[PDB]
């Protein structure tokens, strides 16, 4: 398929890891191959998040022009899921080059049917860097109006850009009372809402696990809400 998604926000602790590591895992257990990048170049946490703690090379490496993008791809103990992976140390974030992401993840395209995309949030380089990279962008947020208002501006930029926003995920619902309601953030949104995704102590178990709970706790409310998340990814095709 080589469908390259990315997985942005306005804010940042707003779930773009989570939803990269739940909806890879949800999509490769649909027979989909998959690779989660780890777009996040100063804040590396999807590896972890996927179960890939010890890898030597990254794609840090591969920005810094010291490795092929081939020997930054992983397995996962996820059927057909791959990760390339970001470094955690200061110096490889120094070294990287963010302007060559676009140019590294698009020569991947067509090894998998899926490209994700973990992005850092906002609009300064790194985040546009990442976000530019993909095609096809997934918007995430939580129910704040700031949050809303902050995402739909990259949702803006993004589309401008050329990319085709498929919409957003409402994530972490129900957290508070003062949350707004999924019809009322679709409308603040403008942009199909494609799944809510509600806040879950399995969804957090998860991602301390290094399992996301789409398979560790595979009848939480938060997987089953990722699974419908990834038939609806499909369907948009
Ligand atoms: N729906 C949810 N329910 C409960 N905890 C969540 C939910 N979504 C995310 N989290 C937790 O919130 C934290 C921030 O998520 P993360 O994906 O890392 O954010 P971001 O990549 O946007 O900075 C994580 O520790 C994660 O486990
Ligand atoms: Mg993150």
């Amino acid at each position: 398929m080589g469908r390259i998604i990315s997985i942005v926000s306005g804010k940042g602790g707003t779930g773009k890891t989570t939803v990269t590591a739940n909806l890879s895992v949800a999509l490769g257990d649909r027979g989909r191959k998959v690779l989660a990048v780890d777009g996040d170049l100063t804040m590396a946490n999807l590896s972890l998040v996927l179960g890939v703690d010890d890898p030597d090379v990254t794609l840090h490496d591969v920005l810094a022009g010291e490795a092929n993008v081939e020997d930054a791809i992983y397995m996962t103990q996820f059927d057909n899921v791959y990760v390339l992976p970001g470094a955690v140390d200061w110096e490889h974030v120094l070294k990287a080059d963010p302007r060559k992401l676009p140019e590294v993840i698009k020569s991947l395209k067509d090894k998998f049917d899926f490209i994700l995309i973990d992005c850092p949030a906002g609009l300064q380089l790194d985040a546009m860097s990442a976000m530019l990279s993909g095609e096809e962008a997934l918007l995430v947020t939580n129910p704040e109006i700031s949050c809303l208002t902050d995402t739909m501006k990259v949702g803006i930029v993004l589309k401008k850009a050329g990319l085709a926003i498929l919409g957003f995920v409402l994530n972490r619902y129900g957290r508070s009372d003062r949350d707004i309601p999924p019809e009322a953030a679709e409308d603040v949104m403008e942009v199909p809402l494609l799944a809510v995704i509600p806040e879950d102590p399995a969804i957090r178990e998860g991602t301390l696990e290094g399992i996301p709970a789409v398979k560790y706790k595979p009848e939480s409310k938060g997987a089953k809400a990722f699974v419908k998340l990834a038939e609806e990814i499909e369907k948009l095709a």
